[PDB]
This record gives C-alpha cells, structure tokens and sequence, in this order.
C-alpha cells in the first residue's frame, strides 16, 4: 500500500526512536508537508496536533510529517514538538518525490491515503479539518 508513497522506505521516526512501515497496517495515513520556515504552518500545526491528540485511536489514522525544511540540525527540533511519525531527514529525497506526486506547491498541506490499498482518501484535509475540528466530516474524502 505505502510502497508506492515511500518506496523502500522501512523505518518512520517516532519521538526518539523508529517503528517500522508495517506497524501502519489497516490505518489511514496522512501525509503532512510542514516546515518549521513557513509561516501559515505554526497556526495550523497545533490545530492538528489536537484533532490528532483527539482522534487518532478511535478514527484510527496515522500522521506522518513529511518536511520541506532544508537544513537538518533544525529537523529534531521542530519534529520534536509533534506526537505523531516523520519520514527520516535523510530521506528527504522520498519526500520532494511524493510532494511532487501529490503536486504539493504550498504548505502546509495534509493528504490522506488508506494504507493497505494506497489509495488516495482527501488531499484537502488542510482546508477541511480547520471547518471540521471535531471531524464529523472526516475523512473529508475528495469526490
């Protein structure tokens, strides 16, 4: 399912450590392209840090940050202050990739994928969760 999203990619960061690819089994995974430079990110950021904080479990999705920061001593500081996964910074390339898959020309954006299947659920997930903080709507699925 992910393969085609991160290809060869194993391992995702959490807090301090790793889990593996595969732990995301059966979940809907959103892609969120963040960095700690770009300005409308910091008001979005802890928006959804609480719907995640939320709902995560019980909706049973995953976020995983994918950066568009360039320099990476600021990477664990900024990843350090989410509580969800991150594509490693040395796999950056993956990332430029998949933004371009998903023609990711501003940030932040949030793109919703079912994990087993790999298909596309929202790419708007930005736009809607501000509307839609207690998700009746989610997962915003695109028409």
């Amino acid at each position: 399912g992910l393969d085609k999203y991160l290809p060869g990619i194993e391992k995702l960061r959490r807090g301090d450590g790793e889990v593996e690819v595969k732990s995301l089994a059966g979940k809907l995974v959103f892609f969120y392209f963040s960095a700690s430079w770009c300005p409308p990110c910091r008001g979005f950021t802890p928006q959804l840090i609480e719907f995640y904080d939320k709902f995560h479990e019980s909706k049973n999705f995953e976020v995983v940050f994918c950066t568009w920061d360039e320099e990476e001593d600021g990477f664990a500081g900024y990843f350090a202050k989410m509580p969800w996964l991150a594509v490693p910074f040395a796999q950056s390339e993956a990332v430029q990739k998949l933004s371009k898959h998903f023609n990711v020309e501003s940030i932040p954006t949030l793109i919703g994928v079912d994990a087993d299947s790999g298909d596309v659920v929202t790419t708007r997930a930005r736009a809607t969760l501000v509307k839609d903080p207690e998700g009746e709507q989610f997962p915003w699925k695109d028409a």
